[PDB]
DNA sequence: ATCTGTACATGTACAGAT
DNA sequence: ATCTGTACATGTACAGAT
DNA sequence: ATCTGTACATGTACAGAT
DNA sequence: ATCTGTACATGTACAGAT
C-alpha cells in the first residue's frame, strides 16, 4: 500500500549500468564527433560548446537509456533581443562577422541557421560507418535536430543549437524562479548569473527562451538542507516522485493521441512549483512516497482544471492556456489520471 | 543582558563608512605599485579576509585584513619537520631563490621595502608603518583617520594545486555544509603566507575557505537571509571573541592566545551541532555556554586542532605553556559562574 | 626558440551492482 | 555496507603552429 | 591589462506594528 | 520588549568596454 509497490515501479523504472555504458559510448562517440566537425574551417558554428541536459543528465531518465539531450552552444555578444508580442518566452534577436550568411536586416533568421546547422550535421553523419545512425525528418517548429541510433537497441539524441548570451536576464524572468524559501536568494542570485539562452522556435525568425541548464543545477541541488541525498545526509524522493509523474504520462501518452499536446515538460514545471510550496526536506520523506506523489497528482489535476501552469522560469507564460492545449484534451487527461489514481495504477503494470 | 552587549559591541554604519573610504585609498595606492613597475610582485590581487569582511568584527572598524595574493606556477611542497602546516617551497622571482628555495624572509622584505617606500609618498591621509614583528607574515599598517585604524597587508602565494596531503582529513563539513560543498571548496587554490615556524618557512592560509564558511554557515540554504530564519552562530563567535578580547586586554599571562584559537574552536563547535535549530536566536544563552564549555574542555585536554590540518594542535605544550591553558581556564570559569562582569566594564 | 587549442590527468558525487 | 562506471570540473602537457 | 556598471548579498538605523 | 518594512551603506562577482 504505503512505501511498496511504487517501490516496486521504481525498480522497473531503474537504468542498468550495462544498458547505461552501451549507450552512453556509442552516444559519445556520435556527439564528439559532431561537435569536432562545427570547429573546422569557415564554419558558422565554430567555436560551439557542448552542454549535456534534460532528463538523463539529471538522474531521472526511466525504463531505458534511449533518448539524450545535448545543446551545441554559440556565444553571441552584441545582441538586442525583442519581446514577440508579450508573450514572455518568445524573441527576435538582432545586433566581418560569421552568422552575417543567416542576418535579415539587423535580425538573425532562427530557421536560416537551423538549416545550416542541420545541414552540416546531416553531411557528418554520412561519414559516420561505424555506428548505424541516421538524422530524422524534421518537424516544422522544432528547435532539434533527431539523431536515431540503432546499437541495435533504438536511442534518440536531440541536438539543440543555441545562442548563448551573458547579459542579465530578460526582463519577463524577473519574478520567476521563485526558490527564494526553498534554495535561498544565494543561489538564485548565482543562477541568474549564468547566461541564458535562446533556441529556434515573423513565424521563421522567432527564438525561445531556455533554461536547461539551470533546471539542471535545481535537480541536482534539489534540497534546502545542503546534505540532501549526499552520502552523509537524509534521502529524500523528490527525483523518485518526479520519475512516476513522468511514467504515468509515458504509459498513457503511448496509449491515446488525444495526450499529444501533453509532453514531459509540463510534468517538471509543476513539480517545480511543488518543490517551491513544499520547501522542507521532511515534506519529501522517503517513507511518504505515496503521500508524496498523491499531492503532486493532486496538484498537477488542479492545474488542468484551472487551465493554468506557470512557467517556473517565464511567470505570465500558462503552458495550459486555452491558446496551447484544448480544454478536451486537458479534460481527457484529468479523467486518466483520477481513474489511475483511484484504481490502484493498473498502468503501472502495462506492457 | 547578552542582547545588551551584542548591541554594544555592534558596529556603527557611520563608523564602518568613514574608516572603509580611508583603508580602501590606502589599499587600492599600495596594489597599483606592485603591478605598475618592474616589480617582482607585478600580478598580486586583492583579497579580503578575517573578520570585518566575514561580518564579525565587533566594538569598533578598526582592524582590517588584505592578502595581495601571487599566483606562482609549478612549485614544490616539502613538508617542514611533519608541523602540517609548515613548508619549503622549491620549483621575476629569482631575486628570492636560494639553493632551490624560495625564501619567506628574502621575498616578504621587498615587498615589505615596497609599502614602506609608497606609504611615504602619502600626504593626504596619516598613515605609518608599524615596526616589524620578527617571524610575522604581516606588514601592519596604523592610520589615525583621527581614530586608530591597522590594516594587515600579508604576502601570499597561491598554488592550484591538489591541497597538501596534510590536510586530506581536514575540513570536516561533510554532514553539516556537504560533500559537494566540500569538494568544491579544495577546488579552489590554497595558500602560503610567510610566517616563519625558520627564515624560509611558509605556513598555509586558508583564509578564503573560512570567508565562504562564515556567510555560508547554514546546514539550510537560506540560514540568515531574507526568505530563511535567523540563527546565532555569529553572535556567539563575537561573544566569545569578545570574552577573550577583555581578558587579554587585561592579563598578559594570556598573550599566547589569539583570536583564531577562538575561530576555530568555533568551527568546531558548528561541526558537532551542524543543525540550523540548535543555533535558534532564543537560545542564544545556551548557545554562548555550551561553546565556553567546549573551549574549556579543549583547555583541560590541551587539544585544540587546527580545522584544516588535523594533526596540528593549537593547543600543544610547544605552542602554549600549561600554566596560560590553566590561567585562561579559571578566569573564564570566573566570568561564567558570575554572570560575566567583565562584558559591563566599557 | 616560444606559444596554445586540444585533450589527458585527477578527484569525487551520484547511483547501480553486489 | 562496499565497490564501481559515468559525468564533470579543473589543472596541466604538448604536437603543431608561430 | 584595467576599469566602470550593474545587481543584490551582507550589514546598520529607525518607525510603526505587534 | 520584539518584529517588519524601508532607507542607507559597503563589499563583491563578473560582463562589457577599452
Ligand atoms: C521549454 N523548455 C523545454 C520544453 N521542452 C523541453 N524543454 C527542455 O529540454 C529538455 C529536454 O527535453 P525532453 O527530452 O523533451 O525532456 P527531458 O527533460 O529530457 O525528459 P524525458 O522525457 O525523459 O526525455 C528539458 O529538460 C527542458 O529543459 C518546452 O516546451 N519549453
Ligand atoms: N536541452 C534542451 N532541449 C530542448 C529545449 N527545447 C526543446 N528541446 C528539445 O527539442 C525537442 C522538441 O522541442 P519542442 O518543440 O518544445 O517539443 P515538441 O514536441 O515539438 O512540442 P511543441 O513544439 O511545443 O509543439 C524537445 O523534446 C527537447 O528534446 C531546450 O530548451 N533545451
Ligand atoms: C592560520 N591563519 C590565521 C592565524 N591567525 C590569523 N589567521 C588568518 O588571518 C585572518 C585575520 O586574522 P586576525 O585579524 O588576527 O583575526 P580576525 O579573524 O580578523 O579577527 P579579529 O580579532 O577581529 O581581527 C583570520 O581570520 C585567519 O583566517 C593563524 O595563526 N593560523
Ligand atoms: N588574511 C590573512 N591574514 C593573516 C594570515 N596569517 C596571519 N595573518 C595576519 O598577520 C597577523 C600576525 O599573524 P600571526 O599568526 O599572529 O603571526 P605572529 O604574530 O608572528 O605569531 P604569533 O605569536 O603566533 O601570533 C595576524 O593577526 C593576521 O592579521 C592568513 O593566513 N590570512
Ligand atoms: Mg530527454
Ligand atoms: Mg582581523
Ligand atoms: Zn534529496
Ligand atoms: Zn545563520
Amino acid at each position: 500500500t504505503g512505501p511498496d509497490k511504487l517501490k516496486k515501479v521504481l525498480d522497473k523504472l531503474r537504468l542498468k549500468r550495462k544498458d547505461i555504458s552501451e549507450a552512453a559510448e556509442t552516444v559519445n562517440k556520435v556527439v564528439e564527433r559532431l561537435l569536432r566537425r562545427m570547429q573546422k574551417r569557415e564554419s558558422e558554428f565554430k567555436g560551439v560548446e557542448q552542454l549535456n541536459t534534460g532528463s538523463y543528465y539529471e538522474h531521472v531518465k526511466i525504463s531505458a537509456p534511449n533518448q539524450f539531450n545535448v545543446m551545441f552552444k554559440l556565444e553571441v555578444p552584441r545582441i538586442e533581443l525583442q519581446e514577440y508580442y508579450e508573450t514572455g518566452a518568445f524573441y527576435l534577436v538582432k545586433f566581418g562577422n560569421p552568422l552575417s550568411h543567416f542576418l535579415e536586416g539587423e535580425v538573425l533568421s532562427a530557421t536560416k541557421m537551423l538549416s545550416k546547422f542541420r545541414k552540416i550535421i546531416k553531411e557528418e553523419v554520412k561519414e559516420i560507418k561505424d555506428i548505424d545512425v541516421s538524422v530524422e525528418k524534421e518537424k516544422p517548429g522544432s528547435p532539434a535536430v533527431t539523431l536515431l541510433i540503432r546499437n541495435p537497441e533504438e536511442i534518440s539524441v536531440d541536438i539543440i543549437l543555441a545562442l548563448e548570451s551573458k547579459g542579465s536576464w530578460p526582463i519577463s524572468t524577473k519574478e520567476g524562479l521563485p526558490i527564494q524559501g526553498w534554495l535561498g536568494t544565494k543561489v538564485r542570485t548565482n543562477l541568474r548569473r549564468e547566461p541564458f539562452y535562446l533556441v529556434p522556435k515573423f513565424q521563421g525568425e522567432t527564438w525561445r527562451l531556455s533554461f536547461s541548464h539551470t533546471e539542471k543545477y535545481i535537480l541536482n541541488n534539489h534540497g534546502i538542507e545542503k546534505t540532501c541525498c549526499e552520502s552523509s545526509g537524509a534521502k529524500c524522493c523528490r527525483k523518485e516522485c518526479l520519475k512516476l509523474m513522468k511514467y504515468l504520462l509515458e504509459q498513457l501518452k503511448k496509449e491515446f493521441q488525444e495526450l499529444d499536446a501533453f509532453c514531459s515538460y509540463h510534468v517538471k514545471t509543476a513539480i517545480f512549483h511543488m518543490w517551491t510550496q513544499d520547501p522542507q526536506d521532511s515534506q519529501w520523506d522517503p517513507r511518504n512516497l505515496s503521500s508524496c506523489f498523491d499531492k503532486l497528482l493532486a496538484f498537477f489535476l488542479e492545474c488542468l482544471r484551472t487551465e493554468k501552469l506557470d512557467h517556473y522560469f517565464i511567470p505570465k507564460f500558462n503552458l495550459f492556456s486555452q491558446e496551447l492545449i484544448d480544454r478536451k484534451s486537458k479534460e481527457f487527461l484529468s479523467k486518466k489520471i483520477e481513474y489511475e489514481r483511484n484504481n490502484g495504477f493498473p498502468i503501472f503494470d502495462k506492457l
